[PDB]
């Protein structure tokens, strides 16, 4: 389906979870270096993640690198400094969805260059605290996948007409 | 908003995450014993969760206890053995949403008593693998909250639960 972009992820557990999520959903996952972990982190390795599976993930040396590399139709970012809820955007086929590190936001130097209508926020009640990154992406990805009718899912009720690709 | 019901949760990190989730969303969270951890486990308590939100959670000694306690108007369960996607049901107020342990499913003795259209599934592509429980709940809770217009969100463009 769409492409998912993690910016300088710090906790390997979260990235593990997101790889699983992208596999089960058929979304392409991109990491933007540098990461707070390396394969030699047992935290990543001992999560039952396959070595080759992890190395398959498209890496980038910088955000610039990523940009020149992918030439994304529309780039999105999850930020508390954005305007629309994740469910309020209309996701279309070329879209890229980016997510900040666990402890710090995506740098303003990036966000500032971005339309306010492509900076998304997950709803929150009064005096909320921040939500786990992998939960954040799961919510976002499953919403995107919804708007795209869950194209590719095998465990849905029987559709009247018949339907491996991103 | 609605009520979230974890059945014998095992991994504390997941429950931590779900408490955060319920706090940020205004859903009541219900645990069914036995938990795979102690109510004061450092993995739960010391997670950066506030003390004024880590409580106000009803715990229950059995499923029956829970049932007599809450008398849920309509009860739902996430299960691979169900038919409709989570996004395909229409959640109404007073619905309860229940979720199995990380490693084992909700027992059949419970599921079998339940209508087919209240046993939900999160979509998956072929040869999918299991998804983190807290991810599962987040997805479901945020979908429910969507159908309910995100009532209670402060950070949108445009009562107690």
């Amino acid at each position: 389906m769409l492409d998912i972009v993690l910016y300088e992820p710090e906790i390997p557990q979260n990235t593990g979870n997101i790889i699983r999520l992208c596999a089960n959903t058929g979304f392409r996952l991109h990491l933007i270096e540098p990461l707070g972990f390396t394969w030699d982190d047992k935290r990543l390795r001992r999560s039952g993640l396959d070595y080759h599976e992890f190395a398959e993930i498209k890496r980038h040396k910088t955000f610039e690198a990523f940009l020149e590399s992918e030439k994304p139709k529309r780039l999105f970012a999850l930020t508390t400094k954005g305007c629309p809820a994740h469910s309020q955007v209309k996701f279309k086929l070329g879209d890229y969805l980016m997510f900040g590190p666990e402890t710090r936001g995506i740098p303003m130097s990036i966000l500032n260059e971005m339309p306010m209508e492509q900076k998304i926020r997950i709803p929150m009640t009064a005096n909320s605290r921040s939500m786990n990154l992998s939960n954040s992406v799961a919510v976002t990805v499953y919403e995107a996948w919804r708007q795209l009718g869950y194209k590719g899912a095998v465990n849905l009720p029987e559709v009247k007409l018949p339907e491996g690709g991103s």
